[PDB]
Parts: C-alpha cells; sequence; structure tokens
C-alpha cells in the first residue's frame, strides 16, 4: 502493501522510485488521538474495447464468491437485460412470433429488444435468487465508460477477509486490481472538524489555488496535501517522509539491483493543547445557554463564541462556537474565533486606562466626576449607570460600573483638551488616535494575536483624522471592532501581570516511527512573549482590582454571574449596541480569569444581536459554569 505511487527520474538507463506514508496523528494534551489515519481499502475493474459479451459475467461470476455487494444501485433495466442473459431458455420462449418477424427482416434489432425488454416483469422476473443480483451488481458496474477507464467496484465497506480473498486470486481474475488509501478518522465526532482541517483526496490532488506555493517545495499534483487549518499549517510536519530507490537499467530490460537510499516513514505525531473533556463540556454548556437564552428572548442572537486559555503561557484548551438561525439550528463555527470580528464594547476599558497611565493623562485612583457631558450645538453622552446624576468615582470604580464618560475623560485629557461643559471637539484627534490604538495594541487589541492558524484577522481599524465623535467610541469599544481571541489574548495579558503571550494550539510535536506508540519529544511549541505593556505594576493592579470588582461588588455589572464561582473571577463586560436589518440589537461580551491570586484560566465570550435589554439576560453563566467545572477540586 500500500503506497499510490508517486514518480520515475530518468536519466541515462537510470531510475528513482517515491511511495506514500500515512500523516501524522494529532492529539489532546492528554494523548487521547484526536484524529487517525483508518484504511479504506476498493477493487476496480479496467474494461477493453476488446473484451465484450461474457467475460464479464464470468469474472463477476467468480468475484461473487470473495465479496458480497450492494444492491441498492440495481435497475428494472439491468435486472431485466440480465434476466435475457440468464434465461435463453424462458427468454426464447417469449418472443416466439417476433423471433421469426425479426428473421424474415420485417422487424430491426432494436424493436425485437425493446419488444422483449417490455415483454417480462411479472412472473419469470421474480426468477432471480439473491445470487444473481450479486453477480449483477458486480457487472453493471464493470461497464459504464469504455477504454481503460479503472471504474470501482466496491469503494465503501470492503472488509479485510474481501480485499485478503481477491488480491489473492488476481491472476484468477482478468481485469481486477486492489488498492487501500488512508483517510483520516474523527473518534471525537464534529468536535473541532473545522479547527482540524482537512487533506484533498488524491483524486482532487492538490486543489486549484494552494499550488505554486504547494509546487515551490516539489510535490505531484497527484499527492494528497493539507487543504486548510491544522492539516494545512502543520503539513510539512504531519507528512511522512517517502520510500525511495535508485535502479541501474541495461539492455532493452535489465536492472541490475536497487539501493535503498529512503525507506519512507510515517508523519512526527502532533499534540495540541486542547483538554478534549473540557472541549466537549464547552460545546455542551454552549448549547444549554444558548437555548436558554433563546427561551428567553434572544431568538435573533444569531452567533455565540467562546475561548479558552491558560493565560500564564497561551495554551488554547478550549475554541467554540456556533451560529444560530432563527429558529436554534446550530452550525459550527469553531474558526469563528479568530477569522470573524464584531464591535464589543464596554469591554477594552482596562486597556484604555492603561493607554491613558502610559501617557500621563491620567493616573492611578485619578478620581473624575461621572456626568452627562454636553458638546457644542448640543450632543451628549451619559454613562448609562448615571444617566442623570453626578457622581466622583475612581478609575477602579469606572471598571466596575463601565462609566463611558471616565473613558471620554480620559481620551480628551489624552488628546490636549480635557472637558469643560459646552466644548467643542478637537477638529484633529490624529495623533491621540495613534497613540490610543498603540496602547490598545500593546495588550492584543488591534493586531494579530500570532496564532498558528491561517486567516487570523486582526480586526477592522478605520482611520483616525478628525472624526473626534469616533476616537471616542473608540475609548470604549465602539469603533475599532475585534475577534474573539484578541479579546482573550488582552484577559489574559491583564492576567499575567502585563505580558502578551501568542496564543498557540499546537502544543508539542513527536518524533513517531512506529504505530499507535508516540515515540519521542522532537519539538515544544512554545507561546512566545509577544511584548511587555508599557505600565507599573501599581498600573496594573489598579486595573486588576478593577476587574475583581466589576465580578465581586454589588454594583459591578459582573456581580450576578460570576461573584459565586468556586475560585475567585474577575473580568469585566461589554454590551455594544448595533442593529440587524434595522432593528436595535446588542452584542454582549465577557473576558475573565480565574483564580484571581494566581489566575490558571482566562476566557472571552461573544454573543451577537441579544435584544436590547431591559431584561439583561445573563450570559455570563456560561463562563460561570465553565470556571466552576475546571475548578470541581483543589
Ligand atoms: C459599554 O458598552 C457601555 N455602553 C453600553 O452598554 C450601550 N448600550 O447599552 C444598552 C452603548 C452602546 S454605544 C453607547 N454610547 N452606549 C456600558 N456597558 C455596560 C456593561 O455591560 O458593562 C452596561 C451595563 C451599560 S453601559
Amino acid at each position: 502493501s500500500g503506497s499510490h505511487y508517486k514518480q520515475l527520474i530518468k536519466n541515462d538507463e537510470n531510475i528513482t522510485v517515491n511511495e506514500s506514508v500515512p500523516r501524522g496523528r494529532i492529539l489532546d494534551r492528554n494523548g487521547k488521538v484526536l484524529v487517525d489515519n483508518a484504511s479504506k481499502m476498493s477493487i476496480t475493474y479496467t474494461r477493453n474495447r476488446k473484451t465484450s459479451q461474457k467475460e464479464m459475467l464470468n469474472t463477476a461470476k467468480k468475484l461473487t464468491d470473495l465479496i458480497k455487494m450492494d444492491t441498492d444501485k440495481i435497475t428494472e433495466r439491468d435486472k431485466k437485460d440480465f434476466w435475457i442473459q440468464m434465461y435463453p431458455s424462458s427468454a426464447k420462449k417469449l418472443m416466439r412470433k417476433e423471433q421469426l418477424m425479426l428473421e424474415d427482416g420485417s422487424i430491426s434489432q432494436d424493436q425485437f429488444d425493446t419488444q422483449l425488454r417490455d415483454k417480462i416483469g411479472k412472473k419469470q422476473l421474480k426468477q432471480l435468487t439473491k445470487k444473481d443480483l450479486q453477480v449483477l451488481a458486480i457487472y453493471r458496474e464493470m461497464n459504464a465508460g469504455s477504454t481503460l477507464d479503472p471504474q470501482t467496484i466496491k469503494n465503501e465497506d470492503v472488509s479485510e477477509k474481501e480485499y485478503a480473498a481477491v488480491s489473492q486470486q488476481l491472476s484468477k481474475l482478468p481485469g481486477v486490481n486492489t488498492t487501500m488509501d488512508w483517510d483520516r478518522k474523527y473518534p471525537y465526532g464534529d468536535t473541532l472538524r473545522g479547527i482540524f482541517g482537512d487533506v484533498s483526496t488524491s483524486t482532487e490532488g492538490i486543489p486549484k489555488e494552494l499550488t505554486e506555493q504547494y509546487l515551490s517545495k516539489g510535490y505531484s499534483r497527484n499527492d494528497r496535501v493539507g487543504k486548510s487549518y491544522l492539516e494545512y499549517q502543520y503539513e510539512d510536519v504531519l507528512k511522512g517522509t517517502k520510500k525511495q530507490m535508485k535502479y541501474t537499467t541495461d539492455k532493452s530490460g535489465r536492472v541490475i539491483s536497487s539501493e535503498v537510499l529512503n525507506p519512507g516513514s510515517r508523519g512526527h505525531d502532533l499534540q495540541l493543547t486542547i483538554d478534549i473533556d473540557l472541549q466537549k463540556k464547552v460545546e455542551s454548556l454552549l448549547e444549554k445557554q444558548i437555548s436558554k437564552l433563546r427561551s428567553q428572548g434572544a431568538k435573533d442572537m444569531d452567533n455565540a463564541l467562546m475561548v479558552v486559555q491558560n493565560p500564564k503561557n497561551g495554551d488554547i484548551l478550549a475554541i467554540a462556537g456556533k451560529q444560530i438561525d432563527k429558529q436554534g439550528k446550530l452550525k459550527d463555527y469553531d474558526i469563528g474565533n479568530f477569522t470573524a470580528q464584531y464591535t464589543v464594547g464596554s469591554s477594552v476599558k482596562g486597556g484604555t486606562l492603561l493607554a491613558g497611565y502610559q501617557n500621563k493623562a491620567i493616573n492611578v485612583g485619578e478620581t473624575m466626576v461621572d456626568e452627562p457631558l454636553k458638546f457644542q450645538g448640543g450632543l451628549t453622552k451619559r454613562s448609562y449607570f448615571n444617566k442623570n446624576g453626578h457622581v466622583s468615582i475612581d478609575d477602579k470604580q469606572a471598571l466596575m460600573h463601565s462609566s463611558n464618560v471616565y473613558m471620554f475623560k480620559t481620551a480628551l485629557k489624552l488628546a490636549g483638551d480635557p472637558y469643560t461643559s459646552g466644548m467643542s471637539l478637537p477638529n484633529n484627534i490624529a495623533d491621540a488616535g495613534r497613540k490610543l490604538r498603540k496602547g490598545l495594541n500593546q495588550v492584543g487589541l488591534g493586531l494579530k494575536t500570532g496564532i498558528d492558524l491561517p486567516n487570523e484577522t486582526p480586526g477592522q481599524i478605520e482611520p483616525l483624522t478628525n472624526n473626534p465623535g469616533n476616537y471616542l467610541d473608540l475609548a470604549i469599544g465602539q469603533y475599532d471592532t475585534y475577534t474573539p481571541l484578541q479579546l482573550s489574548q488582552y484577559v489574559s495579558t491583564i492576567a499575567n501581570d502585563g505580558y502578551r503571550i501568542q496564543p498557540h494550539i499546537g502544543l508539542s510535536i513527536y518524533e513517531s516511527t512506529n504505530k499507535d506508540e508516540t515515540g519521542p519529544l522532537k519539538r515544544k511549541i512554545k507561546g512566545n512573549v509577544l511584548n511587555k505593556v508599557n505600565n507599573s505594576n501599581d498600573e496594573i493592579k489598579e486595573v486588576q482590582e478593577g476587574f475583581k470588582m466589576a465580578f465581586n461588588e454589588k454594583q459591578g455589572t459582573g456581580y450576578a454571574s460570576f461573584r459565586n464561582t468556586v475560585v475567585p473571577s474577575a473580568g469585566k463586560t461589554g454590551t455594544a449596541e448595533v442593529f440587524q436589518d434595522g432593528e436595535p440589537r446588542v452584542n454582549s461580551t465577557y473576558i475573565g480569569y480565574a483564580p484571581v491570586d494566581d489566575p490558571k484560566l482566562s476566557f472571552s465570550i461573544v454573543y451577537t444581536n441579544q435584544p436590547v435589554p431591559p431584561p439583561w439576560l445573563n450570559g455570563g453563566d456560561l463562563g460561570r459554569d465553565v470556571i466552576n467545572y475546571y475548578f470541581k477540586d483543589k
């Protein structure tokens, strides 16, 4: 045996060869196998413009002893016709008169036949035992096209008993070859299928696009390769090494001997950071919660993603994501966490603060008045929690309350232009934008996170020249948009004291050569440190405290979902207003980590297009439930 063959180099009467191994497996972080190779055998016939009538049914009669066949493809016509083949007996006795007419030459053959494959279907068709549809189901498949088109006879479900029996008699069977190939096998089901990706099927060879890049390394378009995501991304490890000989030709045939240069070897096995038992439970809770939220009003809500990370080193432990339709039909959408972007809202604020501290615009514990701002001509902004009054508050109480206006004042102070009632808005915020977007970037927001998959988007980044109103919105998460992974990289950076680490999913690579044994560690796949935030540890602890307050103080936004986590949790929410077909909606985001005192888990969650609240759905619960399940025993 097995190795659907590749190539034959040819110099001056000298030959070289190359054959195909199977791909690395793919394992969870405790070794549980996620992606295996299974064997698919398959019997082929090869017909001739020079073997018609009977030597068909002669091969087919022999084969209907080594294999059993699926007759779900036979047709009344083929039955009809095969009847004539098989009963020259009763057939000759059906066309007694027509025989003569054909013979005297007053009906053609055509007509004779059509009149015959019309004469029977009742009594004498039910003269076909199971034996014969068996030999027919092979015969049928033994011609569809002429020439040497190697038509498959049995494809699905070819038992090792069957493949052996018939490779064993290939001699007695003229026309019949047998192959075996390797096809991926997914023990855990749909789970993470979209992230694993896909391999072309050699019928495909390499597909039209990925070419060049595949050929500028050295492949056949016969070759099966990695068509997407993990398979695409660790192609050069999950692929084997190839079997390779060199030959000595002479005379008009002679080959004196070969020397084995490269014996072969299966792909290196790849271990993921996933914990599949966590992964599965997350998918579970997600759905319980989508169904819970739909039955409280959220019938238009249409996405729901969740990343879970270990913030001390970037490990992605789970990654989940459904699309929802208007009646609840889930589709898997795990790639959604880093290929889609959303407006996230009030949950970037801890990064905005960290941009103010860096630039002297504010400093730790600076208090300010939350009140309706009034701008020239009559524009007003306000914090939801305080639509009408006036309230002085810290930064860390700004995070707890999710005060938009503490963040607008910070934003203006950063733009050289502190708030004064009546004021007009700086007509040129270019350099404040640059400073503030550079601060957010430092915690992951706005950049690609570095993840080891393709198609990571850094989010929609529209410009900042003279749109002050936007510049402000950007300080409360309502201009630039972000992937749920960025949210998860940012909350993790807060959680590990200002280190922004590359998320990864690939964890370790293994030298596998024997089958099913793992074999030695080859390479680790580190979550690299991208950058440290430009901030004092007193600045970082202010934010951390604000996050802890937002989850554990009676007036925190995340009180009713995170206060009774089995271990203390910290985080932050956002509720961005959005529109869908002109109706009013909210995205709704969560981020957090636990335990507060030495975090081992960090997460982001996104729901999109929930209803606008009077009734505050509590989609954080999904987050509380994951922290509770993760930490069930400490
Ligand atoms: C942050 O997003 C901020 N604003 C909103 O939530 C808005 N509408 O809420 C119904 C909104 C969108 S654009 C704008 N000027 N206001 C705060 N977010 C939270 C939170 O979830 O912490 C609140 C609870 C409401 S106010």
